[PDB]
C-alpha cells in the first residue's frame, strides 16, 4: 500500500509514511511534548541484517537433542528448518518434560522487555500455552527495583516504587529546591512501559522557566545537568549511604530535625538515632567520617544538609543505587533523611522514587483502565527472584532465604524465552555461559539476532508490532488516551506473531479452542475497548463505538482533579485516621518483622555496610569504578543491531567514557581501541575522552551486544562491548535477592593484540 499510518512503542505515538509496502519513515506525532530521536533505529529495526527471517535449529540439537555437547552453544553453526519441523520439535519437547519431570522442569519467567500492546504481549501469551501445557516455573520482581520494592512494603507499607507522583504542576508552584539523587530524568522518560506521553519534559520546562535551583548528586555530569544548570555533586559510586548518615548526623548535632514530624508519623526514630551518635556501636556517623568514606569536603557534606531545611526540598531519586550490594539500604535511608527534614505531605516536598521513569507526575486523566488478554494461570519452589536464575541452575535443590521465607530450588530442565535478552540483562556473562549447559533444551522467540538467540537450540521469527493490530494506552501515570496500534506493513519474510505461534503450539497438544476462545485478532481488541467502554459509562466518560474509535486510531481523556495531588497529603494530615499499611501504622525506620528474620546482610535500621567490592575501599583488587547504567540511544539491548548505532559507536566498538586525568596517565587518548578488564572477563570499548565523569570512574552502558573471539574458549576476549562481561552475579542481601549490575571495579588499558573484526551486526551464516 501507499499512505500514512499512526501506531506506537516504547519510544511514543508515532506517524508511519508506507510506499509501495515498505515504511520509510516513523515520524514524530504532531501532540508529543519531546518526541524520540530513536524513531529512526525502531524503523530499521524491521528491515535491519539482523532482522530473523526463519525458523533454524542449531546443528547439534537438530542431531542429538537431549545428548548434545552442551558446550558449542552459540559457535554460529544453524541449520534452516521448516516451521513445521521446528514447531513439532518444539511441542515434542514440552511434553517430553512435563512427562518426565511435572511442572518444575519448566522455566518460563522469560523475563524482558518486548514491546506494548494488550494482545499481543508475548510472555503472557507464553504462559497461557505452558499452563495447558501443564505448569511451569515463574519469577518475581524485576531488574529495575528489585531490592527497594522489596524493603518499601515493610517501611512505608506500599511498594512506592511504581506508584503516582505529586503532580509536576504542583511541584513547580511549590518546590524551592529540587534535588535529582541518582537520576537522570531528561534521559530515562524518553520510554514508557506502555506507549509514553512524555509528560515529564512539560514538568521539566515549567521548572527550568521558573528558575528553580537544581542539585544533581551522581558521578557524572548529565543532560539533566546541562538543561538546568545544576550543581554537579559526585560522591564515589556505592558511598551514597554514608553520605546521607553524614547529613543526618549534621541535622540531629544542630538541631535542625523536625521532632514533630518524627514523633507523629514514624516509629524507632530514638533506636536509629543511638547508631547516628556512635552510642550503640562506638562509632559516631559524622560528617568527618561520612567523608573519609565517600570523598566530598565535610564542609560540604553539612552546607548540603543545612540548605534541604532552609526551604521546600523535593528527594527525586533514580534506581541506580538500588541495583548494587546492599541495594535495601539506599531508599530506607532516603526515606529516613526525608523524615527528619519533615515535610512528606507538603506540596512540593517530601520524597519521589518515579519522576525519572515513565513520566510520573504527569497529571492522572479520569479515563477507564484498558485490560488485556490473560495467562489462564506484561503490564522445590514455583516461583524465583528473576536474578537467581544462574543460582538456580547451578543449585538444583539447595536452599535459599528470601524476605523472611525458606525454600528450595526446582531442577529446570528447559527454558523458553520470549521478548527479552538474558545474554545482555544479566550479570557474570562467563559464570552464565557455564551453568546454561545444566539446561536440555533452550528455545528462543524474537525479531533480532540478540546473544540470546545467537545461543538457542531452537530459534523462532517473530513479528515486530508494526505487522499486527493491536490496542495500548498512552501515558503509564496519566492515561491521556487510548491508541489504535494500526499494522504498518505485512508480516517480512517467514515471520509469524507471538500469538500465532502460540496457538498452533496449543492446537499441537489438543487445546486449541481453550487458547483462542475461538476469537480472531479484531474479536479480542473490541472486547478489551467494550470493557472500557463499560467503565467509563458508570463515571460519565463520553467514549465513542468501537467502529468510530478504530477509524479515528484514538480517544482522549480530560484531566481535571489530577493536576492537584499530593502524595503522602492525608497521611500528614491525620495519621490516625489515614494509617500506613505497616505493623504499626507509621513510617518504620527501625523495623522489628526484619529483627526477627536475623539476616546479617540485612539489619533492621538502615545501616553502612562495606559492599563486596567498591572505589575507595579496603583490599579493592582494581582501580576504577564501572558505571554500567542504561544506554541513552538503545533501549537496553534494542536498536544495536539498527542503523542509529552509528550516533555512538567508537571505532566500531560501544563507547567507554573516561576522564582526561585517567586517560592520560594510561598513555590513552580520544578514539583508541582500549581493553575493560577484572578477574571475572575482559571486552573491547573505543575511548570517548571527557570531564563529565569524575576521576576514579567510567562509564558503559547496559545492553551492547557481546561478540566472542572464540567461542570454544573459556574467558574469550568480547569484541564488541557487553558491560556484563565484567559484572557480579550475588543477591542485594537475603531480604531482596535482588541483583547487585552497577557493584563494578575493573582496570583499562589501550588494547595491544592483534586486529579483531566485530560480526554481530552482521546476518548469521545461513540466515
Ligand atoms: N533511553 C533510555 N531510557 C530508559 C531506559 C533505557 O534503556 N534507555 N531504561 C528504562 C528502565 S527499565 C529504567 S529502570 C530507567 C533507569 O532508571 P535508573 O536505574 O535510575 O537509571 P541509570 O541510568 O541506571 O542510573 C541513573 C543515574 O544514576 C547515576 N549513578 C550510578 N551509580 C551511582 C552511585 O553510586 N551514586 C549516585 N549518586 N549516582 C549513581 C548514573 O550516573 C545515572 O545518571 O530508565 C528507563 N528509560
Ligand atoms: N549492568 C547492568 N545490567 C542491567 C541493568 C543495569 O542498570 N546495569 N539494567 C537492568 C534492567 S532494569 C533491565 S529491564 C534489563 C533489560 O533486559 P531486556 O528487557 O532483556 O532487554 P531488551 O534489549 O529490551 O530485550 C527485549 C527483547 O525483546 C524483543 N522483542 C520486542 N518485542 C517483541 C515481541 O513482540 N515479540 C518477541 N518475541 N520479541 C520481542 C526485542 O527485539 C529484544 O531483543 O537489563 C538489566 N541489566
Ligand atoms: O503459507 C501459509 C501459512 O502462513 C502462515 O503465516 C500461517 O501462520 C499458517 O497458518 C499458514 O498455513
Ligand atoms: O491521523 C493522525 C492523527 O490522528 C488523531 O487521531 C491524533 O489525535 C492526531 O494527533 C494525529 O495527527
Ligand atoms: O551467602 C548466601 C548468598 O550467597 C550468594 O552467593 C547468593 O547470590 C545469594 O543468593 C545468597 O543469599
Ligand atoms: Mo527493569
Ligand atoms: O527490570
Ligand atoms: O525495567
Amino acid at each position: 500500500a501507499n499512505g500514512e499510518v499512526m501506531s506506537g512503542c516504547h519510544w511514543g505515538v508515532f506517524k508511519a509514511r508506507v510506499e509501495n509496502g515498505r515504511a520509510v519513515a516513523f515520524e514524530p506525532w504532531d501532540k508529543d511534548p519531546a518526541p524520540s530521536h530513536q524513531l529512526p533505529g525502531v524503523l530499521d529495526s524491521i528491515y535491519s541484517p539482523t532482522r530473523i527471517k526463519y525458523p533454524m535449529v542449531r546443528r547439534e540439537f537438530l542431531e542429538k537433542g537431549v545428548n548434545a555437547d552442551r558446550s558449542t552453544r552459540g559457535n554460529g553453526d544453524f541449520v534452516r528448518v521448516t516451521w513445521d519441523e521446528a514447531l513439532d520439535l518444539v511441542a515434542r519437547e514440552l511434553k517430553r518434560v512435563q512427562e518426565s519431570y511435572g511442572p518444575t522442569g519448566t522455566f518460563g519467567g522469560s523475563y524482558g522487555w518486548k514491546s506494548p500492546g494488550r494482545l499481543h504481549n508475548c510472555q503472557v501469551l507464553m504462559r497461557r500455552a505452558l499452563n495447558l501445557a501443564g505448569g511451569f516455573v515463574n519469577s518475581s520482581g524485576d531488574y529495575s527495583t528489585a531490592a527497594a520494592q522489596i524493603i518499601m512494603p515493610h517501611v512505608m507499607g506500599t511498594l512506592e516504587v511504581y506508584e503516582q507522583q505529586t503532580a509536576w504542576p504542583v511541584v513547580v508552584e511549590n518546590t524551592d529546591l529540587m534535588v535529582f539523587w541518582a537520576a537522570d530524568p531528561m534521559k530515562t522518560n524518553e520510554i514508557g512501559w506502555v506507549i509514553p506521553d512524555h509528560g515529564a519534559y512539560a514538568g521539566m520546562k515549567a521548572l527550568k522557566e521558573k528558575g528553580t535551583r537544581v542539585i544533581c548528586i551522581n558521578p557524572v555530569r548529565t543532560e539533566t545537568a546541562d538543561y538546568f544548570g545544576a550543581d554537579v555533586v559526585s560522591p564515589r559510586p556505592q558511598t551514597d549511604v554514608a553520605l546521607m548518615l553524614g547529613m543526618a548526623h549534621t541535622l540531629y548535632s544542630e538541631d535542625l530535625h523536625d521532632k514533630d514530624f518524627l514523633e507523629n508519623c514514624t516509629t524507632g526514630f530514638d533506636l536509629f538515632a543511638a547508631y547516628l551518635t556512635g552510642e550503640s556501636d562506638g562509632t559516631p556517623k559524622t560528617a568527618e567520617w561520612a567523608a573519609e568514606i565517600c570523598g566530598l569536603p565535610a564542609e560540604q557534606i553539612r552546607e548540603l544538609a543545612r540548605s534541604f531545611v532552609a526551604g521546600r526540598t523535593m528527594l527525586a531519586a533514580g534506581w541506580s543505587i538500588q541495583r548494587m550490594h546492599h541495594g535495601e539500604q539506599a531508599h530506607w535511608m532516603l526515606v529516613t533523611l526525608a523524615s527528619m527534614i519533615g515535610q512528606i505531605g507538603l506540596p512540593g516536598g517530601g520524597f519521589g522514587l518515579s519522576y525519572h521513569y515513565s513520566n510520573g507526575g504527569s497529571p492522572t486523566s479520569d479515563g477507564p483502565a484498558l485490560g488485556g488478554i490473560s495467562d489462564g494461570g506484561e503490564g522445590g519452589a514455583t516461583s524465583i527472584p528473576c536474578a537467581r536464575v544462574v543460582d538456580m541452575l547451578l543449585n538444583p535443590g539447595g536452599e535459599f532465604q528470601f524476605n523472611g521465607a525458606t525454600a528450595t530450588y526446582p531442577d529446570v530442565k528447559l527454558a523458553y524465552w520470549a521478548g527479552g535478552n538474558p545474554f545482555a540483562h544479566h550479570q557474570d556473562r562467563n559464570r552464565m555461559l557455564k551453568a546454561w549447559e545444566k539446561l536440555e533444551t533452550f528455545i528462543v522467540q524474537d525479531f533480532q539476532w540478540t546473544a540470546t538467540a545467537r545461543h538457542a537450540d531452537i530459534v523462532l521469527p517473530a513479528t515486530t508490532s508494526y505487522e499486527r493490530n493491536d490496542i495500548e494506552s498512552v501515558g503509564d501515570y496519566s492515561n491521556r488516551a487510548i491508541l489504535a496500534m494500526k499494522k504498518v506493513v505485512d508480516p517480512l519474510y517467514e515471520a509469524r506473531s507471538d500469538y500465532d505461534i502460540f496457538a498452533a503450539l496449543a492446537e499441537r497438544l489438543g487445546k486449541g479452542a481453550e487458547f483462542t476462545e475461538g476469537r480472531d485478532e479484531m474479536g479480542w481488541i473490541s472486547s478489551f475497548y467494550e470493557a472500557a467502554v463499560k467503565q467509563a459509562e458508570f463515571k460519565n466518560v463520553a467514549m465513542p463505538s468501537f467502529e468510530d474509535f478504530w477509524s479515528e486510531g484514538i480517544v482522549e481523556f480530560p484531566i481535571t482533579e489530577g493536576a492537584n495531588f499530593v502524595r503522602y497529603a492525608d497521611f500528614r494530615e491525620d495519621p490516625l485516621f489515614n494509617p500506613l499499611g505497616t505493623p504499626s501504622g507509621l513510617i518504620e525506620i527501625y523495623s522489628k518483622n526484619i529483627e526477627k528474620m536475623g539476616y546479617d546482610d540485612c539489619p533492621a535500621h538502615p545501616t553502612w555496610m562495606e559492599p563486596a567490592e567498591r572505589l575507595g575501599g579496603a583490599g579493592a583488587k582494581y582501580p576504577l569504578h564501572v558505571v554500567a547504567s542504561h544506554p541513552k540511544s538503545r533501549l537496553h539491548s534494542q536498536l544495536n543491531g539498527t542503523s542509529l548505532r552509528d550516533l555512538y559507536a567508537v571505532a566500531g566498538h560501544e563507547p567507554c567514557l573516561i576522564n582526561p586525568a585517567d586517560a592520560a596517565a594510561r598513555g590513552i587518548a580520544d578514539g583508541d581501541v582500549l581493553r575493560v578488564f577484572n578477574d571475572r572477563g575482559q571486552i573491547l570499548v573505543g575511548a570517548k575522552v571527557s570531564d563529565a565523569v569524575m576521576p576514579g570512574a567510567i562509564q558503559i552502558y547496559e545492553g551492547g551486544w557481546y561478540d566472542p573471539l572464540d567461542p570454544s574458549e573459556e574467558g574469550t576476549l568480547d569484541k564488541y562491548g557487553d558491560v556484563n562481561v565484567l559484572s557480579l552475579d550475588v543477591g542485594t542481601s537475603k531480604l531482596a535477592q535482588g541483583n547487585c549490575g552497577q557493584t563494578i571495579l575493573a582496570d583499562v588499558e589501550k588494547y595491544a593484540g592483534a586486529p579483531v573484526t566485530v560480526t554481530v551486526f552482521d546476518t548469521p551464516k545461513g540466515a
